């Protein structure tokens, strides 16, 4: 008699070997290729360049870059080590598991690079404020734990919706900040980092949000809209909590209209990841060119 | 706004963004930059340049080693998206955590990688009858069940004893066939693979055993005797279902007496990292010196 004898008992089908000689979708080797081809660490950027720039900004300025990139830190804590790791028992193939441990890691990096950023540029007690202002501020406590209840709930769908609304909507409206102050020439060298963030985030959310397609059209009709209204419900509670934070973090710089257009923008890119039309008319989602073009 | 107030409810602690400007381990910090700094993919290797080696092999020798790369891609299928990942939840640290996804990651990586060398090198009907037999092979199904009972239980230091036999004793076990086979001058660029691997396992085995020392020092006196006495007999009954497995491998090929001694090298290495004295003398793990040189 041993410990395990239950377990094995009640588990009496093989455990399985992945095999990437058969793969049931291509699309799984495609985004792993892509991904793991674009490994990147924070190091590999000279963000000591930007101290000049840093010491230059206004502390208003600098303020919101320590609460914007902190928000940033804690989305993509969730996202690497709960989001992408309870998507994996829902996966349709053992490929798309591989491809979720990547996606956990990189939001790791992601994760570590605001405090590459913070260590090099910023000041002892602004990171300690920024890390104890995150741990309080009620708008973004709400939308993490809106986020998590999902995760730690049972049904595999709104895992995918509630990961893809975060990265394609809650994560990429944090990148307004970076790419406005690159386009006026500061902080240039912690922008590059954002875009190598920006160059993984684009394929979680079109991958993850493909994976809920397949997942939600082998539905009924009517489960189908059922799954479509909880998404719009969801989407919009967020927005609405977005919109607050958005008008705490950015009124007294005065960037707040602008962020808010490219809050519609990327709401409506993430209802498309999933398959859905925008929330938005798209003559609501006009963001300032430069920050489109600074993406990339 | 409705989905989600009992979860608050019971999720009342913030949730909280990992910050690397203060590490309460500083062996968290090394092992990331160490794991991190040793990133590859198997594609980074010539394993075509492996093919006429491949095709003067003997039937025995092929078969050997579909069978033994295909049971430790069993392993490290499990490792990525089943080990590694029950650790987090138990993680003295958000740095610990951090760690964790990369070795998920890395696993996946390591499981791809027999698939790399099988697609250059072997048939497709040997690459299937070597998954099928895999699902099918008792003792391989057997230590995997077993380890896996541990990762699916409720006690986070058993998952670290489960998780350092299966990397230190189990995993570094199945080494020994490309060692042996490159230093006889075959499969040398595979074995290149093998040596990333090994790179890896080495950190991962050495770390997981750490922080299980780390937590069973914090128990009574009576309590670390349990855990050790429940390691030792673990250990053994992994190691007689192991004597058997490697029987089955390499009876044929004649190299079943090193490998046994390869075997208790690893259980005492294995124990050893987990804070322990080794099971056998040192005397009964005297594998030939080739196959420990060109391990290292
Ligand atoms: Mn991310
Ligand atoms: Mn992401
Ligand atoms: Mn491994
Ligand atoms: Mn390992």
């Amino acid at each position: 008699s041993n410990e395990y004898d239950e377990y094995i008992a009640n588990h009496t089908d093989p455990v399985k070997a992945i095999n990437w000689n058969v793969i049931p979708d291509e699309k799984d080797l495609e985004v792993w290729d892509r991904l793991t081809g674009n490994f990147w660490l924070p190091e590999k950027i000279p963000v000591s360049n930007d101290i000049q720039s840093w010491n230059k900004m206004t502390p208003q300025e600098q303020l919101a870059t320590m609460r914007v990139f902190t928000g940033l830190t804690l989305l993509d804590t969730i996202q690497g080590t709960v989001g992408a790791i309870s998507l994996l028992p829902d996966a349709e193939t053992m490929h798309e598991e591989a491809v979720y441990t990547n996606i956990a890691f990189m939001e790791s990096v992601h994760a570590k690079s605001y405090s590459n950023i913070f260590m090099t540029l910023a000041s002892t007690p602004q990171i300690n404020e920024a890390f104890r202002w995150s741990e309080e501020n009620e708008n973004l406590q709400r939308k993490a734990k809106i986020i998590m209840s999902y995760y730690n709930g049972d049904d595999p769908l709104k895992k995918k919706v509630a990961s893809t609304l975060l990265e394609s909507f809650l994560f990429y409206s944090g990148f307004y900040l970076p790419m406005y102050l690159s386009s006026r020439a500061k902080l240039t060298n912690t922008a590059d980092i954002i875009r190598l963030i920006i160059r993984d985030e684009s394929v979680h959310g079109y991958y993850i949000g493909y994976k809920y397609q397949q997942g939600v059209k082998k539905l009924s009709e009517a489960e189908q809209e059922e799954y479509k209204a909880y998404t719009f419900d969801l989407m919009y509670d967020l927005y609405e909590n977005e919109i607050e934070y958005t008008e705490d973090i950015y009124d007294d710089l005065g960037w707040t209209e602008d962020v808010k257009r490219f809050l519609r923008y990327n709401a409506n890119k993430a209802l498309n990841n999933l398959g859905y039309e925008g929330l938005f008319p798209t003559d609501e989602t006009k963001v300032s060119p430069a920050i489109l073009s600074s993406l990339s």
